[PDB]
Formats: C-alpha cells, structure tokens, sequence
C-alpha cells in the first residue's frame, strides 16, 4: 500500500490520523506507520528521538495529501491492555514499567522535550514487554540553548493533567509530565483513575487533598508505593517531587518478585 510496504491492519487512532501495521513484501520486516491528512514540528521532534524507552522514528513520505510516519512497531500493544479494570496488575510488573517510564521521561526532559499526554494508551510494549513512550502529536520544546520556556497551552487528557494546567496562565513542563506518571502508576496499581480532573469542584480530588486514603483507589495500594504517590500527586508543582528524588524513593528501590 506504500512503495515496498503493505498496510495489513489498524493499530489504533489518536487525535488526528491512524496507525497501521506495515509489512515489507520482500524483507517481511514489520513496522508501524501513522497516516495523517504542526506536523513539520512532530517530524522534527521524532528525528531527535534515540532511547530504548521511546518509539524510534524511521522516516516520512508525502504522497499527495497523505503523510506516512514510519516508526518502531511495539508488538506487545499498549500498557492500557495490561491494566485489569478495578485490579491493576502485579506490583513487581508495575514497578518495572514505572522504572522504564522514568527512564523514558528523563531522556525526553534531557533533550528539552515534554510529551504532554502521558497515559497508558501512549505507553507501548515491545516483544520483551519493554515500555516505549509513543505519540509525539502534543510534544513540544520546553528547553532550548539551556533556557527553559514556560508552557501556556492547555492540552493532554483531563484525568492525567496536573492541576496547575487548569489554574495557571503559565507553568513548568517537567512537573506536568511527573504528575501524569503518578496517575499512570495509580492506574497500574489499582486498575482505576482517581478523579475525572484535578479541580476544586471534583469531590475525589478534594478527598485526596484531605488524605482520605481509606477510599478507593488508594485503599488497594500498598503503603510503600502510596508514600511515593503522596510525593508525586502534590498540588503545588514547585513542592512536587522531581525525578532525581523519585529515583531515591524507598518503593522505587524496593526489590520485588
Ligand atoms: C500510540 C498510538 C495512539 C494510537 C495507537 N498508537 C499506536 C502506535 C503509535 N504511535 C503504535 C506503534 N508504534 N506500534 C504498535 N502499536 C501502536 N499503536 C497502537
């Protein structure tokens, strides 16, 4: 369906466009291809990406209106599909995925890139269940020539967004991504999202700020990972734990099955 590649089946759809499995008729190599028709930007960011926990970019092709973004195939599918509703997954699997997600986010932050839509749909698995951060549709530069710029665009997915993104005119990129990593960890350990959005008017958010951890999803989570979620899901982004400090957390470093 494109040059040497056949488009076998749909892998899913994001905001704009669709992702297909592409098998090479000759080589039998299978990749993923995103079919689109802002996009100059995504391509530019995709070409920066070189890390084991980030989806690799292979190259692009415009054929009329349609753009084709060839990227690493994650044959394990999404983290979303490993989260059992109302249960989550075994704590050692969740810890391993969390370690990989941090590795990925440190890498992105280190090249001055914020993902801005971290959630289990955008977290993919290779054939060895290695986590890959995928979909650079909303990704943006927050650091250039060693100068940070504050963000102002509201974007992402409400249950995953940090509260400052609803309250502040401008905010730091990195603590928004840390927050969404904490919602992902909650989802992995409890198989449910704690609130529709982190606003004053959201009773489940108020409950958390009042430390009612006898409620779900918190009552399903062991005390060690929950102590970490206490440091991540902190309303003031300048008091929120940073990744260097996540890497010193007792649960983060706890040996597990
Ligand atoms: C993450 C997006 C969102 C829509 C579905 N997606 C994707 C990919 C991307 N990109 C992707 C990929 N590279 N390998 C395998 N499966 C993929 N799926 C489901």
């Amino acid at each position: 369906f494109v040059e040497d590649w056949d488009l076998v089946q749909t892998l899913g759809e994001g905001a704009y466009g669709e992702v297909q499995l592409a098998v090479n008729r000759v080589t039998e190599e299978a990749v993923a291809v995103k079919i689109v028709d802002n996009i100059k930007k995504e391509i530019c960011i995709l070409k920066m990406l070189n890390h084991e926990n980030v989806i690799k970019f292979y190259g692009h092709r415009r054929e009329g209106n349609i753009q084709y973004l060839f990227m690493e195939l994650a044959s394990g599918g999404s983290l979303f599909d490993r989260i059992e509703p109302d249960i989550g997954m075994p704590e050692p699997d969740a810890q391993r995925f969390f370690h990989q997600l941090m590795a990925g986010v440190v890498y992105l932050h280190g090249i001055g890139i914020t993902h801005r839509d971290i959630k289990p749909h955008n977290l993919l698995l290779d054939e060895r269940d290695n986590l890959k951060i995928a979909d650079y549709s909303l990704a943006t530069v927050f650091r250039y020539n060693n100068r940070e710029r504050l963000l102002n665009k509201m974007c992402g997915t409400l249950p995953y967004v940090a509260p400052e993104l609803l309250k502040r005119r401008e905010f730091h990129a990195e603590p928004v991504d840390v927050w969404s990593c904490g919602i992902v960890l909650t989802a992995m350990l409890a198989g449910e999202l704690p609130w529709d959005q982190p606003s004053d008017s959201c009773q489940e958010y108020s409950d958390w700020k009042e430390k009612k951890t006898y409620l779900n999803p918190w009552k399903k989570i062991d005390s060690a990972p929950l102590a970490l979620l206490h440091k991540i899901l902190v309303e003031n982004p300048s008091a929120r734990i940073t990744i260097p400090d996540i890497k010193k957390d007792r649960w983060y470093n706890k040996p597990l099955k």
